[PDB]
């Protein structure tokens, strides 16, 4: 078995392993459209001949608390052969791309895990947290204070420049949002068409500050799923809710969102939004401390602080954070603060409290007065959402 | 219709209509002792002759940020017959009581919600957040960093004394930490014990700082439901999951906790703790506006910041805020924070963040700034808790 | 084989026969107070030493059309042992009883059948319709035309007078109505009571002119089943329903009642009374012809006519029905209607129509007019219902 | 917002809509077939720039008791858009088209209810009723007296011509009968075929005086839906389910009829044929009173009678019915019935026993001698049946 | 109704009768591809005009113990019309076809069963056991005994050449394979590709000996179906194995093979390998008793020994079996066996022991010992599969 950058010719090798890999496989047309993301050398592939271990990263913009955008490796189409499992195959196609991604220059990588048990070991946290809610429209009615016709339902496809604004701004602000290129807004809107023996049509909710695309459910005809809803203000996003318990046809709406969803207090009867299901969504491996932790801003209420963080292999750090800024300098001194990588990939967006790492050990100190400062510090002001899936 | 104090000729009505009302109906012998935590005058009833309303409050001592505990009114046994609802039996028996409340120097009133859209309009909040967690423990390694034998398996009613210690303890530090009075221990110990076609025998795991009680479901063999575990420790909250996922025979274990419960963090794989189930736990409506504001501690973090809150129909104050300490006085300066009770009730043990409820438009202003603050100074180190429902 | 009547001795050997065949089975205490309703002469053993066969009847009143009581042989405990299958033992019984009930007098005989393929054959017709409604009461709000507190939520066991005098009103009422005799009383407020494992407790809904039993289901704790309902006014059963919306806990009500019961239209949504379930009720064997013919009233709406009717092995009669009575001699004219007994106790409390038998063939006339006439006359003006299970 | 007349410019803004509030929707192709039954002046939207609310009426043909055909206005299309709720529309666009329906002569209005509860209001009473019968046909034998091979199993595009003459004897005589126009033809035949990713391949089976389109269910293969059976003579409707019970590889026969279908009849075993479903067929609004109830026939068993009957904000009318005709004539005599128009629709087809709204109160009469004959002449000889959905 | 070899003028009404008798029915097309296997005269159908009834057999080449090939007639496409049941066209058709299968000289005839109560009284008896194992794969670890890349991940329509190499092999070593003809290739190969609304693409694991097809559910995404594994070799069946709980994306691997598959054994858990359910699969018609019993191969364990067999209404036989060869003569002398042709079928490929059929009573015999030589010389040593369905 050998590992190396792929050839046109290793391509259909890589489709067929992809096909065999992903149920949600896209396809070989839609696979080369992602394909214009990855680098020249971001790919790997393991040959026995035949193609059996396959990554590659793509480029990416992430959000990040503060406003600010890093360049981003977004690892996708990892696939192991069923017939080369526990050979290292992933281990050593992952330190490959790893070494490529720090040359590179790249401070974090992230991925979507498709199992929760496999990145860690590999330095990568859980940064966001996905929510489904389930709204019973039937009984749902707005509170007196909630906001507010402003909305207009849609064809997706003849207002693609509008979504595109909109998404474009909510993505500048919320941590976690990635830039969506062009190629993506293809895939999104061919996904909006109904298909034979398949998903029903999509339509869209559209206010001048957000949009909602939803789509009835295939099998339950009594369920409408929001696939993305995106709102710049309150308003908007108060509007699009409006419209959607609107579905008077539909007995549930259903979205996944985000922790900090403001929908079940807009509702004189907030258990009308039940979580129906949690997971980990964007994964972030730290591939430069001193770089990331610099990078993004800090809770201006927090007051100016210093600190010792050691990475476990990833370096030791004089840490001062004060006025929102952080300063990450090398240094010899004692630890006060000691986790692994993963850890903080975890803390970087602010959806992990340092505290809450530190009851499962997973984060030591022997200062909780450093724990409640951490934790107050490494906030997010604005709630950390989920861009999309890659 | 009439409403009164009840008499000893008045219960047996209100244990029928307790029976009709609650599924649950711990029964007229279990009743009698809960009746032992309700105050002379803590009991209201409406008669048309028969009993077609009820609703009483119980002495409770419910723990806030900062360690301190309350004297609480904590409502319960609220019923109105089939017979006479939308005759606003309900608005009439809640008036009455929160008069009593009041009058007698309760500065919060609490309640668990039989739903969700009852209680807003009385001032009542959802202040914590029960969290149901479902491990397939076939599954369950813990990570090299957890903690960790210091646990025994022991039979629940030879260990009372060492539970009720360590909950004392438990509750003496977590917000919506409820002191439990001797009868409420002899109800848990008897409901420890299995039940001829109703629930099977409960077991304790203890530590010195931490117990667990769980039992087998009734119908669902392969699933053990953790009824309660009180864990001082984060060695003991370890040592005790490390026993639970000894149970070799089950497939599942679940149980009701808080949205910040470290589990998931323990394992090698985070998605392995599945979150199947979320709801409001303890409702708040805060009787006295400043005596509640000043009692709580606040985040020593976040700097002295002075703002004018207004609550809808509860009065308007200069809050001065620093130190961990409020301040909190009459004025007729412009409010810049304004809200309803019931809103300040969700944000007073920290459970909701005021930008969120913002967002919502239940909180109202016109400063970004004034809300990081806000949401800085109302955060709990402790993550809040759910004692036991009542 | 040998046919006879039990002795003392052979009840023990029915009671073992009677727990392997009824899964519902009362007991022997339970069948021991509904042993009091057969006469002597009432029941048939077979006996192989040990009982294979056993079959009775009670001593019955039953309401027909026009408030005429009836006395009728009602068949239950009807059992053939698993080892003795397919030896002609049922028909062997079925013939004996039939001999005895013709010899004592009664005009008619009935039973509920425990399945609908085998009664027929033995001259029995289904002559009531059972008709589950569930209503979803969270949506369930009455029209500003239904009527209407005049309810009360009692205890069963401290109500009995006035069940018994409501209940004897309704019977001697409604065609189906059936004397409940003391013993039966008896049974029905025992089971009122909640059992171990069992089932939960039964309220009362107690008005002037009705009342209606109701328990939570025993699994489905959003499920109230209402046990029985019987209302002599309009007035009674509105407000019986009106109070029973007013379970403001269950999620749904579920009753057994007939395919013309008001309920739907006391609605503003007709269809949030589902029928989730209907079957055959109460089968009637007309024993003689005339004497049933005779006994029952007939619409006043239709006008004199005459016809002849041929029941298969049953008799040819002259039938003359006027001013709502009906004259039945015995003829040796051409028949022009003609159908099997079975058929004829279908027809005789009004619950299938004359040319909904005649479509499947199973009543022959070549008059059309007759047909209609027929419908018409047979019809009952009070909704024919179905008074209890034997 | 405005309510006009639609454009050629409009009706694509009208399929949207359709496409967004109807999963069934038959598409733009399917929906313009349809659009030849509308009139001129037939449909109404509502403009906000873009279409959020519509509605239509076709002209059909509705035979009712007497075998006499009314010209109905059929409405359809009927659609708010989600995002403008609550605003009056449906009322508003209601209210336009009665005028254009009343004014254009038609004596009733008629419609399918996508929910119980919005019609009502508007005058419509449900007056024909959906029972599904499934049939597990492993057990069913015919009775001896069942008629009966006559029947032939066909591909349904190579017999359309005996379809539709079967169709259009079979209307012109069942009351709810509707003229079925060749684009309905057109588009039921198209449904008969295969869809991939949809429903299977539909056979038939006929006779030639009925004929049964079924097909397999998509999910369940041991299910066949017979989506419609019209048989002329009981021979044709009983050689039919002979043909049904002989699909040896079905367990069960699923078919939306009527409550009087024959069928359980047709067995051994009436309870083989379960009623799995019921509901609410088509809805009447009696436009002109006189016009309608003059229109149809009456029973003639019934003697002459008289009565004043007040529709409420509908007229007061002397009304006569004997020899099976009614005049309905102008008066201000005392009312003796009053009832809403709905109720009038619901009794109209005879699917309503007047004495079941009355009992309901949605009927007030002081004369239970009037009720029993209103109950006997608005019965209908022929049982009310359901042509299709529009 | 006439019964008669088809023209090509009748195989329009023969896919017609198909279509409406089969729900899998493969098409015309597929149809006509199938129809190369059946020989001129190997069909007759029924006409009443139209096809009413049908049934043919295909030339097939059967493997028996010993690796003997016999000659085999495969009756398929057997329909009678659903409106002409119980006239006795099934008796009449196979009748017909096995008077020209037995003039044709066909030793056996064998068909798969629609249903298991049918073809037992036209002396076919149930030969090979169907038998499902589902693997929770997420807990499947190999013993340390288990053999072992030698497998490959390839698309099935590029080594159709491999396929049919290692098939054959295998056919003519496992009693009940069956030769496998190009166009049954061509039909598998096509069912290989991902269809619109239908199933998901086949992948192929590769061996030198062996190969998987297997393919996701459609509707469970987590349940990889093996639609056949075909291994010559362990070293083959073991790798092919490895290669399956390889696939991680999956929980559950399932698979159809027979009762002796060796895969519980390779896993250190052999309760992983779950018998989800089990069916008679190939059934045989001994159309010649001496032909079929001097034809296979016999255990060389069992010494030599005669004895007398009578099949009812097929012969009395002196047989004589010894060096794993029997002789079968004719012989008037006294039965010391005696059975039903179809029981023999059921002995005859070694799948059903002769002294389970004596415990039935299917088979008789007053010598214990002549049963214990029956079943150690009908016992196959290879154990018997099931080739394909037909
Ligand atoms: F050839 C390439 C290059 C990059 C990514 C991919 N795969 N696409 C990624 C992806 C992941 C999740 C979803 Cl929902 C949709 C798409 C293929
Ligand atoms: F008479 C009284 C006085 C006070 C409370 C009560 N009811 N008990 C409350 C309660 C609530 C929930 C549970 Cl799980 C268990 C118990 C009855
Ligand atoms: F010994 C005897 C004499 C008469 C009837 C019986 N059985 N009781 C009948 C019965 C039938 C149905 C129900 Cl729900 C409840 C009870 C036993
Ligand atoms: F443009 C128009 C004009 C008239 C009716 C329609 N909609 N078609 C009605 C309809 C209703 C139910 C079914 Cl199953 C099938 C079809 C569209
Ligand atoms: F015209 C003919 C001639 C022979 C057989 C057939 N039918 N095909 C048989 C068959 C049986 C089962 C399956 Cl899975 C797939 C196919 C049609």
């Amino acid at each position: 078995v050998t590992l190396c950058s792929p050839t046109e010719d290793d391509w259909p090798g890589m489709f067929l392993l992809a096909a065999a890999s992903f149920t949600d496989f896209i396809g070989p047309e839609s696979a080369t459209a992602w394909r214009t993301l990855v680098p020249t050398d971001g790919a790997v592939v393991v040959r026995d001949s035949e193609v059996v271990g396959m990554a590659l990263y793509m480029d990416l913009r992430l959000t990040v608390p503060g406003e600010v955008v890093l360049p981003t490796a977004g690892l996708s189409f990892v696939a192991v052969a069923p017939t080369h499992r526990r050979r290292g195959l992933l281990r050593a196609m992952c330190a490959e791309l790893h070494r490529r991604i720090a040359d590179s220059g790249y401070p974090v990588a992230a991925l979507h895990a498709s199992e929760g048990g496999i990145y860690g070991r590999f330095g990568y946290g859980p940064a966001t947290t996905l929510h489904e809610l389930t709204v019973d429209r039937r009984f749902a009615r707005f509170h007196a204070d909630a906001p507010g016709s402003s909305v207009r339902l849609v064809r997706p496809t003849e207002h693609r420049g509008e979504f595109e604004a909109i998404y474009e701004r909510w993505r500048q602000q919320v941590p976690g949002g990635l830039l969506r290129p062009q190629v993506l807004w293809d895939e999104l809107l061919a996904e909006a068409k109904a298909a034979p023996g398949g998903d029903r049509e999509s339509f869209a909710l559209l206010h001048p500050d957000g949009y909602a695309l939803y789509r009835v459910d295939r099998t339950d005809l009594k369920l409408a799923r929001v696939s993305e809803l995106r709102a710049v203000t309150a308003d908007a996003h108060c509007a699009l809710w409006r419209a959607l318990i609107g579905l008077d046809s539909m007995e549930r709406i259903s979205i996944i969102t985000h922790p900090q969803d403001p929908l079940p207090h807009l509702l004189t009867d907030t258990r009308l939004a039940r979580t129906t299901w949690r997971q980990d969504g964007l994964w972030l491996r730290i591939m430069n401390v001193p770089a990331a932790l610099e990078a993004r801003g800090y809770a201006h209420e927090v007051g100016e602080f210093s600190t010792v963080l050691e990475v476990s292999d990833g370096g030791r750090f004089a840490l001062k954070i004060g006025d929102g800024r952080a300063r990450c300098t090398p240094t010899d001194a004692a630890a006060e603060i000691e986790m692994d990588r993963d850890v903080l990939g975890s803390l970087y967006l602010g959806a992990h409290r340092a505290s809450t790492l530190a009851a499962a050990n997973r984060l030591r100190t022997k200062d909780s007065q450093l724990l409640r400062r951490l934790d107050a510090a490494f906030a997010s002001d604005v709630p950390v959402q989920t861009a999309f899936e890659f």
